[PDB]
């Protein structure tokens, strides 16, 4: 046996007792597989490095370079015992073996590598959907050992991150990778010391365009075209306003199964109950047309062309719901 | 080795034959994940921690002071047996380790934690659904030994149990988190001594309004519209009053979707059947007038303006559903 | 030690190549989690517990009391080998420990107990749907001891099956708990001894009138409606004719949905049908009015009010459909 | 101990470097739990048995009768290695232990029981759907050893597959069970010996009668009503006709939801587009009906009763169907 | 024992501290199971055979014959630790025990096999949809283990990839697999050899055209039909034109439920805007010849056939449509 491992007990740290022991960190990203509104959450699969050092593994040599084992050893010194911040769950892959790479210097600095895909949690704001923008992050964290036994930080810094140029969402644009460092305390165990991975994430409006605001728009001008049709076809402009309110109806609907149960009011729900008003007063306009007619009628009767309504109607509409898109989106962009 | 494990054997619990040892127990919540209404349960992750005093484990030292070991030793001492009653499914994290800490002081005192995701059911009542208040419960239990060999109790009493400020729900209010004791029998094992988290919940109605009362109330105002045309355009009047009525039921079909086949009326079903009524009444009403006009011109023809029950019925409907809703919002509030 | 394990092989069973070893069983039954009806199957929460007598678990001492293990020790012993006959899918608790409890008193007696998840299967019959009465059963037996070396039999007879106050379903009510015993054989191993647990279910008729009975009735009244509107309006009582027809077929369709592909008629499927038919019928019988009209005006042209139909048609067709709730509904309770 | 596991190797099987050691093998069928279109497999539970002799478990004793032990010394012995072609996913139950057998006769007999649910993949064809017939199978084979180490037969021939009487699928019949042997070669590892289990399954007519058949033929009917209205009515018959079409091409979409993205025309899908083109063709008719007349009174008035196209298509179009009707169920039968 | 495991360690790699070990790979695929667009992944079975050469594992005989091991062996010799690339979940089957070969020469030369399932991910293009064709890859790299230890390469070239003849699709065309190699860079941990197996697949198109194709297609031929009514029905022309516009709507959204929501066009919605057009200008050509009659009415009251509109749209619009489809098929053929 090249290592000594029976010779030691390896259920203490190095250095037990005495000082903490400095661990670095290293992390590519390798995918983002799925992110869900309704739960709050996204995958990630990632490898994840540490480093430190073990005079309990020192080795003579006269070369002096890192050598590599099966990894099977891992399970019988010592790990660190980091874990992931507010996951949901997680795993290590295990076809054909375990993931696990172990390397040991002569000196006993030890390099320490795993494949694992994480779920973590992400409170996302849907106030401008669809044309919001969510930030998350993922966090790293010693379970067992606080700051006085155990020091954790990045092993370079800025450049301690690197990501797969494959990583892509077919519905949302990946920018801004970048990490932070930061403290946390727990009342009953003390302090720890958390590191963080963080992303902003940007949708695409194309999908959203084709199968809402375009049949939404399209119905509004189909109501418009009942105010140049004769008004004595009463049982032509009626079933002509009725249907298109509750075709509109069905579009509101369908939109919001996609979605979770939120408490406020989101951007595509102002687009669409707007439009259903301007449906809906096409209805009541023309009921007002038809009534004035009638006591018209009887009021001439009684002495024994385009109405008004309609011919204003065809201007103000038009104009206001184009006012309406022009203050929309100057507000959303 | 620091402890003198070999040397003892950890199948008896500490005192064996004598009295019962004292085990507190302190919760932090993490989250709360899901809330399911046709299932009745909820998804909770937490941390859960043990102490009691061991003498077998003492070691000698100078300083007295708390030393933290890798957590794999636990499988080789004494643990408690504590379970989850009325649970449906739970699981430890183990990524990169098992999340399991083990701290143990020179004279022998023992801290034990763990973190686990847990489902447990709760009994849910929707007689006023979508504007009602639920309150669920979660239950810690030792399963093996009974209160002659282990006592359970809450370590610092009020104070053990403390909550994350991130803890949020989209759809419910959370609020009211507080804990008790009580004591629980198996008539063919003995006595034993439950623990008890309690908290509640309360919906948000925004998302009910816009979906269910909105659509509701315009499908009866477009009824009302038929009152003010004249009653010589039969094929006017009779599709709009038809198809108002198709929609209703579609809107009634829709809402039922979602909940579970509960065997009592909810408070939303009150509403959107009256309005139903509200709709078909108005059917019915053109009917009437339409055959009292063609009994009328018979009768006059056999000798050889606006009709009073639409002249009445423009007051008398939209006052009558005025007066329900007043009603209704003053007894579900 | 105080177990003399190490000097026994716990491969044999007590009493081996003699006579067979008496085991008693009791059961306490915690909840009912689901039941489906398309896959036929229930699942139950349930604590096991057996007893038997092992000389070569004897200790010494003077109180006489039974004596509780920490319960890892089971897998170095005898246990038996129960199992769930036509179970689908089960499973152990294993949080935060194996719910395992072994007690042994001096004399070698012991006490095994288990809390168990099974899901198992139940053919139900759907002909009286949904105004059926279900019956299901759970069984245990030995897998591998026939009745030569291992006897079954429940320790208390009938007071051997405890139930938990909560056990509660939302669709189903719960009564008439009881255990019976029987004998198996297989072709090529011998004779088995199993037990049985039975219960019965009842559903909920509530949802399911609010849901299929009351629109399906309040459809074929509204083709009653167009009996007392003038024949001259053809564009008005045609489409009233046709509209209820579709409505009808929609709502025969999504009544199937939730049930699996069963080969005969249920109850439900004869209200339905039923229902369309005199929806149908209505169709027709404006077209034989409409037809023998324009005969009639020919057959007088070329000579140089009500019709019957429609006065007959208002009250035989009330009288049929209130008859045949009548009888329906005495068949079926 | 009885038998003398220590003293022998048991990593090499019995005759190891010398001729094949023989291999009985038993099967019984439990059930068949569900059967899957879009994915083609087939779920079922079974016990599964061997048998073989090897010397080194002789033990003496004076009765000749076999004895059976606890089962987890199957761990230490040598065991055969047959596993499931073309399977997808399967396990071995665990509850409350290993559902393992394990008997040794004095001279060396071993007999070897498991209980395993295994999913198999079946290549199902859908031409005739649902009128169709389909024929599964399950294969078993050893996965190390090859012909020349190894020789796999059925113990008793023909009467080695038994069946519970339970088994029992809602929607297929199930019979003509029979087992097949033969052979297969790897082209890199050698010649291994198969064995087959052979079932085949019928389904039942009576739901797709009921949802898809006769909802079809009724929209048919609807349609032929226009043909006895005055043709003086065009916004009467109009709407009748087009609201058919789009009811029927409802239907045909339903269809399609249940089952997988197949490349050929099935058996129903026969039924229901010929049935559009009926519904498609009742339309243009009254169009051409329309197109003529008005034709005509211009043609009569540039010169200062039933159209024949009516009278034709009443007898014409029922006819036409129930010949199709004929056709197709003769073919189909 | 015929091998001297317990005289080595295993930890270690052979020819540990020097040259690389070449490893050759052979690959037979079995089945693919399921496609998603919604996710970009596929599910493939398949079996990996490794060859390599350890002394550590030779044995005299005098037949110079491979000998096959039940397999549970694996676990305690040097295996190599190969795994998927852009993998998303894998496992490898256990029923009725781990499908592990394992065959030794008496040189030492190694056989290993394994049956594993495996989930990549796939960049799919949806621009063509659905005449639209894929190419996707499956990888495989060892993880722990760098070119200068372990040197990967196919055994045989182009003649190491097999696949299984009942390998079928029933929406895709499979073909052209073939093998690559090329090298891969991780910047922290050096170069590793990838092996690359590739395949091809093309829709069938007879689904769509009944189900997208065709039925808009007849949408649109009944708009045409109110060319030849006469003008004076004017609610005979208004609700032929309006319905077929929401038919129109209606067929689109249903399209788009299958698919995910893509940031560019698609073929087919090329198809289905298009024809909304021609359907949408048929109702605005009624209301300028319904306009300009009135108009024409009013200028001849106060001096005191077929519209050319008509005649011409009934040429127009066939053949504008027509021109459409040819060339549209010519360019996505
Ligand atoms: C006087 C007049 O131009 C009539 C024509 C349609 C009528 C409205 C129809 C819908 C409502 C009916 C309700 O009964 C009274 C308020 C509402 C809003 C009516 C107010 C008076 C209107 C506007
Ligand atoms: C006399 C009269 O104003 C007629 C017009 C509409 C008729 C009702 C239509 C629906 C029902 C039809 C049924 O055949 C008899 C009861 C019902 C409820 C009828 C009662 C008499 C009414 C109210
Ligand atoms: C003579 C008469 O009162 C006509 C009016 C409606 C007609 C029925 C319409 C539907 C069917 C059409 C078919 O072409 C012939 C049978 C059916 C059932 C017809 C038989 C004759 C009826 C009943
Ligand atoms: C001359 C005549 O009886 C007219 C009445 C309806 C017309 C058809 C309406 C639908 C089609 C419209 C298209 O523009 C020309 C072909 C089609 C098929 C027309 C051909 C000529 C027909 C049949
Ligand atoms: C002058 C004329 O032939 C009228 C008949 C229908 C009218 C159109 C109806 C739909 C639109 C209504 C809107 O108010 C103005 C533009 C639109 C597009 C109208 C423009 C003028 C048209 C084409
Ligand atoms: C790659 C590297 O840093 N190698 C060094 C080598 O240069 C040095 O001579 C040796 C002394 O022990 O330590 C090691
Ligand atoms: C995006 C980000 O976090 N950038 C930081 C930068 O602000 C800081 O100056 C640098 C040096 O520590 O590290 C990195
Ligand atoms: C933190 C704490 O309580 N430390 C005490 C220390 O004050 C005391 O002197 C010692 C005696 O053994 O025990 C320990
Ligand atoms: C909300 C709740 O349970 N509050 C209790 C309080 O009533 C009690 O007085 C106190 C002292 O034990 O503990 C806490
Ligand atoms: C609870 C119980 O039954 N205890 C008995 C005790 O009464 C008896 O004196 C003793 C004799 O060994 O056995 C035990
Ligand atoms: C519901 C049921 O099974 N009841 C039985 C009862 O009939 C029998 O007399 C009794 C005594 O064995 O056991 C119990
Ligand atoms: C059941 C059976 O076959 N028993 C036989 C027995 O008849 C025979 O006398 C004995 C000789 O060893 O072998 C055994
Ligand atoms: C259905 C079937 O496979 N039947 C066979 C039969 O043909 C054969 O004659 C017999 C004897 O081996 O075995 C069995
Ligand atoms: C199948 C095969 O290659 N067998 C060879 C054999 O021909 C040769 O005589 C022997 C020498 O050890 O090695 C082995
Ligand atoms: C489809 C494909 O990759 N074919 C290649 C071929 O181009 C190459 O010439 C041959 C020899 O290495 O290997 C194979
Ligand atoms: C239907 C009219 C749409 C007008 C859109 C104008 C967008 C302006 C963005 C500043
Ligand atoms: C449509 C009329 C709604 C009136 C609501 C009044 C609410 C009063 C709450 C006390
Ligand atoms: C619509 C008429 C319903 C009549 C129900 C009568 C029930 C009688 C049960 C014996
Ligand atoms: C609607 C007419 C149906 C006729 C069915 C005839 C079946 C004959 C089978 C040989
Ligand atoms: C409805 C007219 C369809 C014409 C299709 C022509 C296809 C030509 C492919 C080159
Ligand atoms: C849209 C409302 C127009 C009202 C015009 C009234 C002119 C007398
Ligand atoms: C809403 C019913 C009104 C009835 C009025 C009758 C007046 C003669
Ligand atoms: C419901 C059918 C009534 C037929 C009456 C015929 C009277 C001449
Ligand atoms: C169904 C088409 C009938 C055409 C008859 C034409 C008689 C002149
Ligand atoms: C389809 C538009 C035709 C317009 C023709 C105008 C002839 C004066
Ligand atoms: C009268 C012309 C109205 C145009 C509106 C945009
Ligand atoms: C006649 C006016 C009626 C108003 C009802 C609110
Ligand atoms: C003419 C009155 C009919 C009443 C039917 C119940
Ligand atoms: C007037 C005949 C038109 C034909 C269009 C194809």
């Amino acid at each position: 046996q090249l290592l000594r491992i029976d010779d030691h007990d390896f259920s203490m740290r190095p250095g037990f007792g005495g000082p903490a022991i400095p661990v670095g960190v290293d992390v590519q990203v390798e995918s983002l597989d799925s992110i869900s509104e309704v739960d709050m959450d996204f995958t990630m699969t990632l490898y994840l490095r540490h480093y430190w050092k073990d005079e309990r593994l020192s080795f003579p040599s006269t070369n002096n370079l890192s050598m590599t084992f099966d990894g099977r050893l891992v399970k019988k010194i010592w790990v660190p015992d980091m874990f992931f911040v507010h996951s949901k769950r997680s795993f290590i892959h295990d076809t054909t073996t375990d993931n696990v790479m172990l390397r040991v210097q002569p000196d006993g600095k030890v390099l320490y590598s795993l494949r694992v895909t994480v779920t973590a949690m992400c409170n996302m704001d849907f106030s401008r959907f669809p044309l919001d923008t969510q930030t998350c992050s993922l966090e790293i964290e010693s379970y067992a050992y606080t700051e006085d036994d155990l020091m954790l930080y990045w092993k370079k810094g800025n450049d301690s991150l690197k990501t797969d140029e494959r990583i892509s969402l077919s519905q949302f644009l990946i920018q801004e990778f970048h990490t932070t460092t930061k403290l946390a305390f727990y009342s009953s165990t003390g302090w720890y010391n958390r590191l963080y991975i963080n992303f902003t994430l940007r949708r695409h409006i194309f999908f959203f365009l084709l199968q809402t605001y375009f049949p939404a728009t399209l119905m509004v001008m189909l109501s418009w075209v009942s105010f140049w049709i004769d008004r004595r076809a009463v049982p032509a402009r009626v079933p002509l306003g009725i249907t298109t309110v509750l075709t509109m109806s069905t579009i509101i609907t369908g939109v919001n199964a996609s979605m979770p149960r939120v408490s406020y009011i989101k951007a595509v729900d102002i687009y669409l109950w707007v439009s259903f008003v301007f449906v809906f007063l096409s209805v009541l306009e023309y009921a007002a047309v038809n009534y004035l007619t009638t006591v018209q009628e009887r009021k001439e009767q009684k002495l024994r062309d385009t109405h008004a309504i309609d011919k204003y109607s065809r201007i103000i509409f038009p104009a206001a719901y184009i006012l309406f898109n022009l203050i929309y989106w100057s507000i959303f962009s």
